[PDB]
């Protein structure tokens, strides 16, 4: 049994470690959002406030955790608070990450009415009604779902505490059932299965509008070729009615349009070399206009599908980096008989939560060039 | 590619806590020892001397270690001073950990003249030579086995480096062969095997002399049942005379032989029954004396192996700290074609070696009660 400021001290300095990590990284998030009107969107206003949480962990969060890990004495209900805030934060971010993916989901689906349906003001709005519901989530406790009417009496008069007061530490005041059941289940697994969800949907999405652009490339070429090769002036003009309704689908496309009713005129009047002919002046519209418009759709479709496998890395990230925690408190609730979650387990586990505040900079700067171009000058400057 | 400070950032931060650790922890233990005589032993000596080689690592080879990591533009023998420090550091504590081993060799295989031949005016000589020799080793390359006569040209005009300077990179300066053969497997491995040798032989040493006592006790118990069973003199007298000659090898001793005497004049006078009346009595002494001998060797016995076993932890923590970024040196040089250690690796393997550092301090308090009492004395002062 070796001086508990001993191993208080590797976990203190390590916490302190990952508060400055925190802090620095998020501070250069929310830096370069504000410089770069590029950076300025509505789903980079989700990405402050996903940082502003993780910047509130490096400066309240990890001090809180530091200070209830000693056991002080305290009025039952301010050491509800300091229990409790690293909740509120926690639940902030769930609701940045589920709006990211959503804002991504409409931007997949529904482009054309993107810039009608979010807005820079709204978005302002939803992310002030989150942090208001943050924090009623996170502190449910102290409105009353709380150990304090059966304080470890014991453990108070132990510690030399006052009347009024408790030895303030996290698992006496916080009841495992709000842990598990409402802070788990309801508000941390729902919505994360919900973000899985959302991004399943825009991958497929992406998925289908890709095959979509090559199936409507392959009935242009393919139907050229099934003119080439027709003999009657009606398999003609059966290829030419199914490419023109492909080239208003896609929908130089003036061109093409016109260049298919000139031949389709052609097939209707029995000139079937005429309409070969007319047909094959469509090659050098496909050419010159139809292939860039082809190629620039499938590649604004990849940016878009880049970015939303960067979004999902930084959900997917913040699921393993609560999830052992949570597991933990699983077992200690589920199995009261289980001999299970030494200590030492459990500060591993808090300290693997809080680094989930260190690693989205690091993201940005690795997976998106306006960020990482934005910290480069931000640190020459 | 993300800036380089954003990674190297979490690297000097956890370069940073590691030497905050490895300060307090052993000056924590240089304290103890300082102010405990009852600390004051040629073992802890070795240990001070290890101790000092910790906080030599958390003032000096830490800052060198972030220092030589930018590549900053130095001269090419002071870039290989800043490179090889912690080399010496490194062979200080071998030097020390395969003394402290040797010690304990010494007190468990000859107890007798333990205090006659290990002095505490000797233990600082061999302390003395071998941080003297410990910098010839970790030094060698600054001797002439190093890459300074071919630098790399490239990197130095990239960095705009002076004339007679080059980038400042550790795998540019210290020789890959030097790394292997002459630290790794001459002055790291030889002397880590070396010492798992004399661990072997200190507890094959305490298994033997504690069979030993069993096995005198037993003899002693068995031939007094002997004594009891025996109808003739020549059968009492066969018991006694290996009964008195295990006295001696156990060596109240002189009540036990006297005893034993009185009963084979009895045998040798042919009296069986006097014999075993006289014999009868040596239980007595059996219990209210020998027990007691037994017991406090035995106890003796397991305290030197409970020493032992602690001192052997801390030898086997620096062999799984420091092997694998040896390990990775290996790789690096027998398979040159092998795509194999990424930069991240490379800085996971050099923060676990100076783990090693913080380490010691928080066994000795886990597993020596000296120790453990003393810094809670000096945390309460
Ligand atoms: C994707 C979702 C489903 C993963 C979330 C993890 C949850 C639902 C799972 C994963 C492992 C599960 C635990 C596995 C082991 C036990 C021990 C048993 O005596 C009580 C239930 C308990 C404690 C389970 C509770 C639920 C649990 C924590
Ligand atoms: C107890 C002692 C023997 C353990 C010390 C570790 C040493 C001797 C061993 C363990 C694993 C070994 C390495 C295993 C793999 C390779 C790859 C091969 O292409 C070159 C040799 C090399 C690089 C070996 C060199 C020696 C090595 C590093
Ligand atoms: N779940 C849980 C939990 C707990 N069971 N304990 C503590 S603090 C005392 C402690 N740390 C290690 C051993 N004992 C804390 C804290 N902070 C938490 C916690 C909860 C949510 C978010 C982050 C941390
Ligand atoms: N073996 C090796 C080694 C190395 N190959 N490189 C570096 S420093 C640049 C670096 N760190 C990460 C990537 N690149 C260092 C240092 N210090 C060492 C080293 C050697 C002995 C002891 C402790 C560390
Ligand atoms: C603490 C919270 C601070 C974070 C909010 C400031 C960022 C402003 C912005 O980038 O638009
Ligand atoms: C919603 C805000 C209601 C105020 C809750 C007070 C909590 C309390 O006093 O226990
Ligand atoms: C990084 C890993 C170090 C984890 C820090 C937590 C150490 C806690 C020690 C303890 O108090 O039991
Ligand atoms: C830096 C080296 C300091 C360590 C040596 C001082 C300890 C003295 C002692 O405990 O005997
Ligand atoms: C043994 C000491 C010898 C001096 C070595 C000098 C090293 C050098 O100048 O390269
Ligand atoms: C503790 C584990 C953290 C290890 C610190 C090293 C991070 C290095 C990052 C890098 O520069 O590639
Ligand atoms: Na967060
Ligand atoms: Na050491």
């Amino acid at each position: 049994g070796a001086p508990p400021i001993m191993g208080s001290s590797v976990y203190i300095t390590v916490e302190l470690a990952i508060a400055v990590l925190a802090i620095l990284g998020n501070v250069l998030v929310c830096w370069a959002v504000w410089l770069n009107s590029n950076l300025q969107n509505v789903t980079n206003y989700f990405v402050v406030s996903l940082a502003a949480a993780d910047i509130l962990v490096g400066v309240l969060a990890i001090p809180f955790a530091i200070t209830i890990s000693t056991g002080f004495c305290a009025a039952c209900h301010g050491c509800l608070f300091i229990a409790c805030f690293v909740l509120v934060l926690a639940q902030s971010s769930i609701f940045s990450l589920l709006a990211i993916a959503i804002d991504r989901y409409i931007a997949i689906a529904i482009p054309l009415r993107y810039n009608g349906l979010v807005t820079g003001t709204r978005a302002a709005g939803i992310i002030a009604i989150c942090w208001v519901l943050s924090f009623a989530i996170g502190l449910t406790p102290m409105l009353g779902w709380n150990n304090c009417g059966q304080p470890k009496e014991g453990k108070a008069h132990s510690q030399g505490c006052g009347e009024g007061q408790v030895a303030c530490l996290f698992e006496d005041v916080v009841p495992m059932n709000y842990m598990v059941y409402f802070n788990f289940f309801a508000c941390v697994l729902v919505p994360l299965l919900l973000m899985l969800g959302v991004y399943l949907r825009i991958f497929a999405a992406a998925r289908r509008q890709l095959a979509d652009l090559e199936d409507n490339w392959e009935t242009l070429n393919d139907n050229l070729k099934v003119i080439e090769k027709a003999d009657n002036a009606a398999q003609v003009k059966d290829a030419l009615t199914k490419m023109r309704a492909a080239a208003l689908d896609a929908q130089g496309f003036d061109i093409l349009v016109g260049q298919i009713d000139d031949a389709l005129k052609l097939a209707n009047e029995g000139k079937v070399k005429e309409a070969q002919a007319a047909a094959e002046q469509l090659k050098t519209t496909r050419n010159a206009y139809i292939q860039k418009y082809l190629e620039r759709a499938r590649s604004t479709l990849q940016k878009e599908v880049h970015a939303a496998k960067s979004a999902a890395i930084i959900a997917g990230l913040f699921a393993l980096c609560w999830l052992p925690l949570h597991i933990i408190n699983c077992f200690t609730f589920f199995c009261p008989d289980c001999s299970h979650a030494p200590l030492w387990l459990m500060y591993l586990a808090i300290v693997l939560a809080h680094t989930n505040s260190v690693v989205n900079p690091f993201i940005y700067a690795y997976r998106i060039r306006e960020f990482r171009q934005t910290f480069r000058k931000i640190i020459r400057s």
